[PDB]
């Protein structure tokens, strides 16, 4: 249920 | 139910 | 039910 | 002698 | 003598 | 004499 | 002729940011 | 010519950023 | 010196700066 | 000709970034 | 040195820069 | 020295710079 | 002179 | 001069 | 001169 992109970078990501 | 792109760059997803 | 982007940016996203 | 140029700024906090 | 040029930017804090 | 040319930024920090 | 030009096109450039709190 | 151009072409740079907190 | 001559050259600087938090 | 041109192209560049807390 | 020259180059400085925090 | 002769050059110095933290 | 000379002293913002 | 001279003293930003 | 010269001293940014 998440997704991260496009162009590159990044971060946190949490489910449930 | 999250998502994060387009150009480059990135924060914080939380979900449930 | 979030979305970021367009052009490249990011911020906090918090759901349910 | 040009064509099509983006520029992009953003930022964001908060959360719980 | 050019063509498409991008540029990004972004940041992004929060949680829990 | 050009093309195509790209560039990111990013961050990201939160969690629990 | 006698002379030259020099370095056309064009030039972009960005700022930067910062944030943060308790 | 008597003469040359120099250095055509496109550049672009970037700035940086920083966050944190407790 | 006399005659014709050249032009001047593309000057571009800076961009911006960002601070600030809680202090 | 009496002369020539230098280093056409294209140039970029990168900032860099600094985060972190407790 | 009389006669027709030449012109000038471009020149490109600087970008952004940020700080900030908890202090 | 008389006489036709060439143009500058391109010129790129910097980018950018960050810190900060809790403390 | 013979043609035009360009300075430039940007200071510091902030 | 016979053409243009150029300087440039970028101080320091924040 | 003869032809322009250039200088640059770029300070330090943060």
């Amino acid at each position: 249920r998440g997704g991260l992109g496009g162009q590159g970078a990044g971060g946190d990501v949490i489910e449930v």
